[PDB]
RNA sequence: GGCCCGGGGCGGUUCGAUUCCGCCCUGGGCCACG
């Protein structure tokens, strides 16, 4: 029931068992043979090469080394040639440059072309650094792989593990750099309790200082922030989880939280209790990769949220979910309906000029003087949030993301009431409203 | 594709816009461990 105890039972949830490990060795050995028969220059990197991959995430990274003089085109052509020939099932994939993904003796494998260079500089593509990160880590992480795993397990269970845009959390590499700094998962957790949004961790210099943002310096490139895509709120959640963990060590922190669905009937009553306006903008999911989709859902969500706040509907929070089918932008506002009249501030009484131009606009109600300046009653074009968003989305679709916005332009609808509790968003809505139990 | 910083043009809204809402060009930087 104590920290040591808990961590020992946790090693079982984060450490691959012998069957997953053997499946990996047999796949690795078999892969070396295929690549060797072709006599290609390659290097195994990533968490597989270092035995730091989290249980259930066995993926082999094989980087093909190409001379500095080759064209980017050669790497992708040659790279595809080699990939195709060496994999049971292949499939082109894309990032900064195209590469090849596939399977060998039942395990996932990435085949990525990169330049063989020395000294982090000269780098041509982000992938060129991967080999350096490996050299710097292999020697220093040896003997601490289980600490890496406990950390990865901790982060993943609490939905903040990956560093891609859908998560904005802690990359694998970040976790290993952290273990090399603190020495173990516990020390990491203990010190993270004191992290701030100004904390800088420079592994190379074995130092922690104060910067302008949370910055973990890459041992291989001082100008690169290893935690660049770790959002402020996810940094905050980790610091809080760490405080709660040291206070009440539980094996639970390493177990994925159960979805725990809710009867759309309970949700209806809660929204009724709250007395707010809950609604969603539904539209078709653009066919794009998560890394392009989510930053867009975030933008579109924000833009609409911001419209709602200046339009005085008093938004509480926003959210969003994407299905294979559609995408949903959710909002909750304190104001279900606002009056049609509102007051426009006018010029001070002594400004004869502007006062005159202010009164020249025929309105329905006749302006008045208050506390020294003129004011006018004006009328709104809408009186509910839904009406507002309908107006906003129909005319500002282009500002919601290149793709998300193009999709809203051709089709979108606002849903609310019961018709909304039937949509696949109740989970998102419960998290958004703090529904507990 | 998203974010930050900078130029050159416009539309709308406003008594009043560099300063709100947005649209064209356009330079550089950064992110999605890789």
């Amino acid at each position: 029931m104590k920290v040591e105890e808990i961590l020992e039972k946790a090693l079982e949830l984060v450490i691959p068992d012998e069957e997953e490990v053997r499946k990996g060795r047999e796949a690795e050995e078999e892969l070396r043979r295929r690549l060797d028969e072709l006599g290609v220059e390659y290097v195994f990197v990533g968490s597989y090469a270092r035995n730091t991959w989290l249980k259930g995430s066995l993926e082999i990274d094989v980087f093909l080394l190409f001379p500095e003089e080759f064209s980017k085109e050669e790497l992708r052509e040659r790279g595809l040639e080699i990939g195709k020939a060496v994999l049971d099932s292949y499939e082109i994939r894309y990032a900064e440059h195209p590469y090849v993904h596939g399977v060998v003796k039942g395990v996932e494998v990435d085949v990525v072309p990169c330049y063989k260079l020395k000294e982090p500089k000269n780098i041509k593509s982000a992938v060129d650094r991967t080999p350096f990160h490996h050299k710097w880590l292999e020697g220093r992480i040896k003997g601490k792989e289980n600490e890496v795993r406990l950390l990865k397990g901790f982060l993943k269970a609490n939905g903040i593990y990956g560093a891609e845009y859908k998560v904005r959390g802690f990359s694998g590499y970040l976790c290993e750099l952290l273990i090399v700094f603190y020495g173990s998962f516990l020390e990491t957790v203990k010190n993270a309790r004191r992290w701030t949004r100004r904390t800088v961790i420079d592994v190379a210099k074995g130092e922690v200082r104060k910067g302008e943002e949370f910055f973990v310096v890459d041992p291989v490139d001082e100008k690169r922030n290893v935690a660049a895509n770790l959002s402020l709120d996810n940094l905050a959640r980790f610091v809080h989880l760490c405080r709660e963990f040291m206070e009440a060590p539980s094996l639970g922190f390493f177990k994925p939280k159960h979805p725990l669905e809710i009867e759309p009937e309970r949700l209806r009553k809660i929204v009724e209790e709250r007395g707010t306006a809950v609604f969603a903008v539904k539209f078709r999911k653009p066919d794009i990769v998560d890394d392009n989709l989510y930053p867009q859902l975030e933008r579109a969500s924000r833009k609409i949220f911001e419209f709602l706040e200046r339009e005085n509907f008093m938004p509480l929070r926003s959210a969003f979910k994407a299905s294979e089918e559609f995408c949903y932008l959710l909002f909750e506002c304190q104001i279900k309906e606002i009056s049609r009249v509102f007051r426009r501030m006018g010029p001070q009484f002594e400004d004869e000029r502007n006062v005159k131009k202010f009164l020249s606009r025929n309105r329905a109600f006749r302006p008045f003087i208050e506390n020294g300046r003129w004011w006018a009653f004006e009328m709104r074009k809408f009186t509910t949030p839904e009406e507002g968003v309908r107006s906003y989305a129909s005319t500002h679709w282009h500002t919601l993301g290149k793709n998300v916005g193009e999709s809203i332009r051709e089709y979108f609808e606002i849903i609310s009431g019961e018709k909304l509790f039937k949509e696949p968003v109740t989970a998102e809505l419960c998290e958004m409203m703090g529904v507990k139990d």
